[PDB]
């Protein structure tokens, strides 16, 4: 790989500072979700709004990584209830947890109102990973449903699956919430997916020119940036994705104390990799 010297990685989409013309690990998907959700929920913990909340995770199955998320905050003493809702069955590793409610159901507008009624007036934190390759109509239907989740559940914060439809497959302008577009390390090599993180809802219009901007910015990120070795980085692995993961994991809280920040991140990465069975 090519070498580079960086003070920090790109954390949000807006920070990508170049574009490029697009051209055609074990269980890496669970690692991608676990890191982004650790990042999101740790930010909410820093703002002091996580304690006492109920996390409503829609599109959670199988959700093997969710067991690590729940165990992490449970051992920190943070009082969290989990509600995992998906039409498919969840990973059996999520069984036998009193603070984790497993729901086998595809959500619609009617069911969203019923769960809001039963959880009201407790704080709701929404995590959505719903999907269906998907067509642009599928994405528009998925993103419409995510808007319905927010307008009905009225969460204090939300993390939404966000991949803009490709410009050559455009159908119609649509609206998404305002928020920060978190970038995902260990995503597929040329994925353009991000997580929309919002702390509360004003809607924002997405156009075909935005789709072009997304496509070129994310290709430059995947083709150029993520194939760099950060030579100044003090870490056993200097590849950019590990550099990126390192900066996400340093916002994570820990019960154990460490002599250095590097020792803390190294412990966290080892803990995550072992649970996900990554060498
Ligand atoms: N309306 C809905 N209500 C409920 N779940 C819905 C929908 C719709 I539309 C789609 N999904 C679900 O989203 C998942 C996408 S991959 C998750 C991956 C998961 N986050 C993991 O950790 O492995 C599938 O499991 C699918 O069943």
């Amino acid at each position: 790989m090519d070498v580079v010297s960086l003070d920090k990685p790109f954390m949000y989409f807006e920070e990508i500072d170049n574009e490029l013309d697009y051209e055609p690990l074990p269980y890496q998907g669970q690692l991608k979700l676990l890191l982004g959700e650790l990042f999101f929920l740790s930010k909410l913990q820093r703002h002091g709004i996580l304690d006492g909340a109920t996390v409503v995770y829609i599109g959670s199955a199988p959700g093997t990584h969710i067991r690590y998320l729940r165990d992490h905050f449970y051992n920190l003493g943070v009082i969290i209830k989990w509600m995992l809702i998906d039409g498919r069955h969840h990973d059996p590793i999520l069984n036998g947890l009193r603070d984790v409610t497993l729901v086998t159901r595809f959500v619609d507008e009617e069911y969203l109102r019923s769960i809001k009624k039963q959880l009201h007036p407790s704080k709701i934190i929404l995590i959505s990973d719903v999907r269906s390759e998907p067509s642009t109509a599928d994405l528009l239907s998925n993103y419409a449903l995510q808007n319905v989740m927010i307008s009905i559940l009225n969460p204090v914060a939300s993390s939404l699956k966000w991949r803009c439809p490709f410009p050559d497959q455009w159908i119609k302008d649509f609206y998404i919430p305002h928020g920060n577009k978190m970038l995902q390390p260990f995503a597929p090599s040329y994925s353009a997916e991000m997580r929309l993180l919002s702390i509360y809802m004003r809607l924002t219009r997405v156009t075909k020119s935005d789709a072009v901007n997304y496509e070129k910015k994310m290709y430059y990120l995947n083709k150029i940036v993520r194939n760099k070795v950060v030579i100044n980085f003090d870490y056993p692995n200097q590849e950019y994705d590990y550099f990126h993961m390192y900066f996400m994991l340093r916002t994570v809280y820990c019960n154990k104390t460490f002599p250095t920040t590097k020792a803390k991140i190294l412990f966290l990465q080892q803990s995550i990799f072992r649970f996900l069975n990554i060498p």
